[PDB]
């Protein structure tokens, strides 16, 4: 049920503000980073919201004008789509898969060019839609610094330690209009998900869940998203959907959502919310040092046995065709 | 069409000695070991019977007389069993699936034993019948030894060397009942297969079939056999089987058949033609160094996957369920 706005400013959002879909989630618990019970959690990956680790504090306060002014005339990734689906695609993978054609452009500018672009969608009631999303780095200006350095190192630090986790990769900057959605799909990484302006509704599936998500073969672009098309499932190719179970909740300023590596995330910035911004911190996981095996392990086995196949066999498109024969009358 | 024998002795057999099947097949050549097509035959893994390399001479002369007399007193691994069928099972690997149940047995005895039980079928008018399948060691005799070291290692050994294959690891004895039949396999070993008393009809399969033939897992005691009965091919199951095409021929006394690595072979000794004798020679095969990859190369894929999945998931009996998650709704 929709929490309520400090000072009674009203409930932050509203049921008709979420897409719907075909499955079943329970919430993920939102706790004090001071309550011991987040601390199991994070410790036995799965997720949480803390609600107060004051992670970006600073940023609380960042929208289009303020950042405009401050971020820098360093390029910024822009995603472009004519549906609110923006399916994630690895590049340097495209030339192994030519009949992939993707939904959604990447265009460089500059961030007031972005934001110049977002005027004139709004302006002229266009349909199309815009995801920017950029690791932030040393173009970045002064005031950003500033903020950046003013993050809860201290907290989060601790988190990384206790852990055992490697090393901070990236920090990425999302903004994004209301309504757009990233599907469902699993990084590798540790991620801390800072939630700054707007609302986003995350829906998360456990490692386990991999036989009722049917990711992408691993050398195709879109390597670690699902098949399924949540909006219109197809359950004659991916029989197991009508299986899946969530565990999804709604970020807003100040919350921190836990994205346990091998978790699969699929994310909404709310109908008619405005726009989202967010800063997530990936983390390498820890390493690898007994049985019986976890379910991210299982998925490790997997990826690997294909990335194996794909290089022994000299093209990945024979992947495949040797599974399949593998199998067929010998273990189906 | 039959040979006939010198000396207008008459046909050495003829069709109705010869098993019924689903398949077509086309003959193996029968050539001169002068003659270059062996050569190259040998030379490209493809199957060929050599008539007259007197691999073997010393050893036409061989009956369970002479062998009696001569063999020693060391023990001989005889398998027993109800059906024609002699399926081969690795005894190291019945542990991880408690329920095979092998439909022959392995018996230890000394080979006056052997040819007593096989005297006593016959007057008792039995069903029973055995395969006696020994590697030859030093424990034989005299005149044995004297034979073994009258066999042609000048022509195979130059074949060794020529196909830079690795050491002779073992030469098997095989002393079967009219009727008695090898079930189709494949071998690791490169084989120089000679046949010294009675006749043996022997279907070969190239690598490329593997999709037709379905052999059982490779952690299961019927690692290289095929599943397929081809008394009475299950469809259903195994569909493929309805294209496969065997190469075939039939040896006989001085008969050299080259059972090329990764070859499927079922063997099968005349209906009503007496007992069979036969020596092969097993040599590893040469070593592992280009695309496209052959056959047998995939096939070497194949096995390691599974051994490594194996292995890494702690229990064979995981194997399948792992392949299954894999390619379902992603590579099938
Ligand atoms: O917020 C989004 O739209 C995507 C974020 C995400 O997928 C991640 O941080 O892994
Ligand atoms: O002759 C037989 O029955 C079996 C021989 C065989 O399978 C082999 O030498 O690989
Ligand atoms: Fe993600
Ligand atoms: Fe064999």
């Amino acid at each position: 049920e929709p929490r309520e706005e400090a000072g009674a400013l009203g409930p932050a959002w509203d049921e008709s503000q979420l897409r719907s879909y075909s499955f079943p989630t329970r919430p993920i618990p939102r706790l004090s980073q001071s309550d011991p019970r987040a601390e199991e959690l994070i410790e036995n990956e799965e997720p949480v919201v803390l609600t107060d680790t004051n992670l970006v504090y600073p940023a609380l306060k960042w929208d289009l004008e303020y950042l405009q002014e401050n971020i820098g005339n360093g390029d910024f990734s822009v995603y472009s789509a004519s549906t609110h689906k923006f399916l994630y695609y690895d590049e340097k993978k495209m030339a192994n898969f030519q009949n992939f054609k993707p939904r959604s452009n990447r265009e460089e500018m500059k961030f007031h060019e972005f934001v110049e672009k977002l005027q004139d969608i709004q302006q002229r009631g266009g349909e199309e839609r815009l995801y920017l999303q950029q690791t932030l780095n040393d173009t970045v200006g002064r005031k950003i610094v500033m903020d950046f350095l003013g993050f809860n190192w201290n907290w989060i630090n601790k988190q990384q330690g206790k852990r055992g986790w490697g090393q901070l990769t990236s920090n990425l900057l999302l903004i994004g209009m209301e309504g757009n959605v990233t599907p469902a799909h699993y990084d590798e990484q540790q991620n801390f998900f800072a939630q700054i302006k707007g609302y986003k509704r995350c829906i998360l599936f456990p490692p386990d869940q991999f036989e009722c998500l049917y990711p992408y073969p691993v050398h195709h672009p879109c390597d670690r998203q699902s098949q399924v098309d949540f909006d219109n499932p197809d359950y004659e190719r991916f029989p197991n959907f009508q299986n899946v179970v969530g565990y999804e909740t709604v970020v807003g300023p100040g919350d921190v959502l836990y994205i346990p590596m091998y978790w699969w995330h699929h994310i909404e910035s709310l109908l008619n919310g405005g726009i989202t911004i967010t800063v997530n911190f990936w983390y390498k996981g820890a390493p690898t040092p007994e049985y019986p095996l976890k379910a991210h392990q299982k998925v490790a086995i997997m990826r690997n046995i294909e990335k194996m196949l794909g290089e022994a066999l000299g093209n990945p498109q024979e992947v495949g065709p040797l599974l399949n024969t593998m199998i067929k009358g010998r273990y189906n």
